[PDB]
């Protein structure tokens, strides 16, 4: 299967801006456990935000608690990424991914297999 990044964008300090990624492909959606990663210049690819399956647990870095909200729409092969105060340290790629498993940890590149091919997002003052 393959995932699909939508949103995506710059946008000024304190704004408002909404990552979408959708999955692709036939074989249930209700089965995998997804998750935002986001890498800016230089530093390595971190884990934002992931959402269980089998029930919709969610799960944040601690840079982002409180400001980001993951979901999932199982009928819509969807998983959205809403990011509300938006700051610069915000300014990266960010990637979907997913795994048909389930988890109950913020998880860790390890856990997917399929990945998204990343989105822009650009925060400045």
């Amino acid at each position: 299967v393959q995932l699909v990044e939508s949103g995506g964008g710059s946008v000024q300090a304190g704004g408002s801006l909404r990552l979408s990624c959708t999955a692709s492909g036939g074989s249930s959606y209700s089965t995998f456990s997804l998750g935002w990663f986001r890498q800016a210049p230089g530093q390595e690819r971190e884990a934002v935000a992931a959402i269980a399956s089998m029930g919709g647990l969610t799960y944040y870095a601690d840079s982002v608690k409180g400001r980001f909200t993951i979901s999932r729409d199982n009928a819509k092969n969807t998983v959205t990424l809403q990011m509300n105060n938006l700051k610069p340290e915000d300014t990266a790629i960010y990637y979907c991914a997913a795994v048909r498993g389930y988890f109950m940890r913020l998880p860790s590149s390890h856990n997917f297999r399929y990945w998204g091919q990343g989105t822009q997002v650009t925060v400045s003052s």
